[PDB]
């Protein structure tokens, strides 16, 4: 039985579930999931956990993602997609300068809502106006982050870039928000996910056109994932009483890698695998201390146990 995380590639048009249920199918095993969903019209990076690995799915949702997107300017949808359902069509004629200016100004943190906007009488304009000002109740705002937007490409009435957003951050409300700065509204065309924390596209697999062996023999072992984070490793001695409940004591380590208080570290054998993740009791520069000390407390507190 294989654990671990699989990086996947989302062709346009299926949903995510749809993703895991072909996995799912194929693979024959017990558990699959997903973290950080991707809209059926949209391609690119989903990550995809399998058995033990869907366990550390969360560390993965918390990671940036990095989107190629292409919007029609004075185009306005119902979704804010082409795959929306057209519900206006103003007129737009600003400069390049005006656009890049628009652009790069986003790049920071401002509260955003899902893409609404309708055709009806007071769900138009002045709802959407509304909203983003966190007036209304039904439609709370959320605050994300738009850490930096490069590679901007304007070609007519069509412009694209590339933007590194935190996630719970919708890209179609990005553009809209962008086209009403510029005075006219709009639409994601185009939306390509070419990564998730250092997991790339390139990297990706296409699953649906993808051989049971390839997808199996393709899935990041639980000992390679979380590349990130501090790793510390243990006694193999200790390998079976970790396994099972017990706490981390001084004595019972041998290895750092540096870590603060609240980090969480992996937890590593000598024999190279991964037995759990852990959350720092004390600090790490502090150890030297608690030995010179015959002090030998708790150091690393359990928080996943891989009873593999
Ligand atoms: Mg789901």
């Amino acid at each position: 039985m294989k654990h671990g995380i699989l990086v996947a590639y989302k062709p346009k048009g299926p949903t995510s579930h749809d993703v895991v249920d072909e996995v799912r199918k194929k693979l024959k095993t017990r558990k699959v999931g997903h973290g950080g969903t991707l809209d059926p019209f949209a391609c690119g990076v989903l990550i995809i956990g399998v058995n033990q690995g869907t366990r550390i799915l969360e560390f993965y949702k918390d990671l940036k993602k990095v989107y190629w997107v292409k919007m029609r300017l004075g185009l306005i949808t119902e979704t804010f997609d082409i795959t929306g359902e057209v519900v206006e069509e103003r007129e737009c004629n600003v400069t390049e300068e005006e656009i890049r200016e628009a652009i790069f100004s986003f790049v920071g943190e401002y509260d955003q809502v899902p893409p609404a906007y309708s055709a009806k009488k007071y769900k138009g304009e002045r709802l959407y106006k509304l909203a983003r000002e966190g007036k209304i109740i039904n439609l709370p705002p959320k605050r994300v982050k738009i850490f930096k937007i490069w590679d901007v490409n304007i070609e007519g009435r069509d412009v694209s870039f590339r933007v590194e957003v935190s996630p719970g951050t919708y890209i179609r409300s990005l553009c809209m928000d962008i086209g009403y700065k510029l005075g006219c509204g709009a639409t994601a065309v185009e939306l390509v996910r070419e990564s998730v924390g250092p997991h790339t596209i390139e990297e990706s697999l296409n699953v649906f056109e993808a051989a049971p062996e390839e997808i199996e023999n393709r899935i990041i072992p639980l000992e390679k994932c979380l590349e990130w984070l501090p790793r510390v490793v243990v006694h193999q001695e200790s390998t079976k009483m970790i396994l099972n409940g017990s706490q981390i004591h001084l004595e019972m380590l041998k290895e750092w890698d540096g870590f603060k208080k609240g980090e969480v570290v992996r937890v590593f054998n000598e024999e190279g695998r991964l037995l759990a993740l852990a959350e720092a009791e004390r600090n790490s520069s502090f150890l030297e201390t608690l030995r010179k000390h015959e002090r030998q407390r708790r150091v690393l507190t359990l928080r996943k146990v891989f009873q593999t």
